């Protein structure tokens, strides 16, 4: 269920009960981990460092007097957060690391009480007017003033001895204390974030459709199947070394090949099937010599020459994808997925795949391209059939790139050998 307020909380930055009472006031305001995670999209860090500076994990820092008024404050609050969630979220969790000045601070722009629903709309309702006591969504929340029901979680009650910085930079290279709330609400998320995702995927946890998700899914798997059929056929590996598989699912079941395994973490259901394993170059470059590996999102440090790669771009701008720890971002599509910071150098064995349509199935505006290989285009015209799947997978190659994955492949592939095959 939920994080009961009798539960205690750690004091060296007492339970939930009194602490709410000293900030001056959904059974609790704090949630567990868990449902932290479930709303990973809804985290915002929040640092505050007798004027107050109030700073956000979106690099935002205000300053109020009792700087500026604390009514243009509220509202700019409001404004900011109703801009970065409306489209991801239902809510908002302030990610925190509790100095005790912060908790004091959310009187000023907060208001809680029972659940409500907006105005105009039948979501959940995350700001408060007090100009016309009126509850709005972060959608229809233009004039408002008051953050409505706001979740949060203190990251020391995880248990770091130490501060917040040497924390941080266990983990994380990027965020530099520039003396800032800003920097420590940046800090504090990105260390939540490391706790959270960078450790595993959790495949219990499914995420809401917010965007494209479906139709990006379903082109990328198009895509997939398409360039591990072709590498197969053009140059007849006998094995395909399937590193970052956990589900043992075969993404070319036809295939004349055997197929092999290899995960960090498989899912206990298939573990038989697949090999624990986690790839470095440093500790199995000299690995995997036979055949073809295939890294379907496998971000690893370095790829060998024998590969078969897509990776994400995590500097790609989407509401999939969340800032993450040391330059990776968190891409929450369906489950939530932390990748490392693409990196040039990881491709350095391998070539950019070039596009191409390959079809060894039965033939059914004239369509003149070198990137068709069928029986058809091999004979002057291309048949309807073959002419409209085509057009259906550049449709789902463009989706895909648009998408921010990028596909490599062993400098050694060429199509001139899929024109063989007829
Ligand atoms: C968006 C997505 C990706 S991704 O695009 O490869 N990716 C995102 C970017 C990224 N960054 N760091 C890791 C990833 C993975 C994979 C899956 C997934 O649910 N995979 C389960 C799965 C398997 F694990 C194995 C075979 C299988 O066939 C059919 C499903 C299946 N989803 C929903
Ligand atoms: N260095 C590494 N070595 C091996 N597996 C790794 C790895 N880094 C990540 N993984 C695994 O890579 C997977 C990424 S998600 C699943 C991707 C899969 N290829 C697909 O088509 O859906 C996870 O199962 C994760 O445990
Ligand atoms: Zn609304
Ligand atoms: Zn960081
Ligand atoms: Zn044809």
């Amino acid at each position: 269920t939920h994080l009961s307020v009798d539960t205690k909380f750690k004091t060296e930055g007492m339970t939930y009960r009194r602490l709410i009472s000293m900030m001056g006031f959904y059974p609790n305001m704090f949630i567990t981990r868990e449902e932290a995670i479930r709303h990973v999209r809804a985290w915002i860090g929040f640092a505050v460092a007798l004027p107050l500076q109030l700073g956000f994990s979106t690099g935002v820092n205000l300053v109020a007097v009792p700087g500026l008024p604390w009514n243009v404050v509220r509202i700019k609050i409001v404004q900011m957060l109703s801009d970065t969630l409306k489209n991801l979220s239902d809510r908002v969790v302030f990610v925190l690391w509790a100095h005790g000045f912060e908790l004091t601070s959310m009187k000023y722009f907060v208001k809680i009480g029972p659940e409500r629903t907006c105005c105009l709309c039948d979501r959940r309702a995350t700001c408060f007017s007090t100009a016309s006591d009126t509850y709005a969504c972060w959608h229809h929340s233009i004039g408002f003033d008051y953050v409505y029901n706001p979740f949060m979680i203190d990251v020391q009650q995880w248990g770091f001895t130490g501060n917040l910085q040497s924390n941080h930079d266990l983990y994380c290279q990027v965020h530099g204390n520039a003396h800032v709330a800003s920097c420590d609400a940046i800090m504090t998320r990105c260390l939540a974030v490391h706790e959270c995702f960078v450790k595993r995927v959790d495949w219990t946890i499914e995420y809401p459709i917010i965007g494209d998700e479906l139709k990006i899914n379903a082109a990328c798997r198009k895509v997939q199947h398409m360039v591990v059929k072709a590498a197969l056929l053009a140059d007849k590996f006998p094995v395909l070394h399937d590193i970052g598989n956990p589900k043992a699912i075969k993404c070319v079941p036809q295939a004349d090949v055997e197929w092999k395994f290899y995960d960090a973490q498989p899912c206990s259901d298939k573990a038989y099937k697949i090999e624990e394993l986690f790839y470095s170059y440093a500790t199995h470059s000299d690995k995997f010599t036979d055949g073809v590996c295939l890294f379907w999102n496998c971000n690893v440090d370095r790829y060998p020459a024998n590969s078969i790669v897509c990776r994400f771009d995590t500097r790609v701008l989407s509401n999939l994808n969340l800032p993450g720890c040391d330059g990776g971002s968190l891409y929450v599509n369906k489950h939530a997925f932390h990748t490392p910071a693409f990196d040039k150098s990881a491709f350095v064995n391998l070539k950019q795949l070039p596009f191409f349509y390959y079809s060894d199935s039965p033939c059914e505006v004239p369509l003149k391209s070198a990137t068709c290989i069928t029986r058809c285009n091999l004979g002057g015209a291309v048949c309807r059939h073959h002419a409209n799947e085509y057009r259906l997978y550049l449709d789902a190659y463009n989706m895909m790139i648009s998408a921010g994955f990028s596909l490599w492949v062993y400098k050694q592939f060429d199509t001139y050998n899929l024109w063989n095959t007829f």
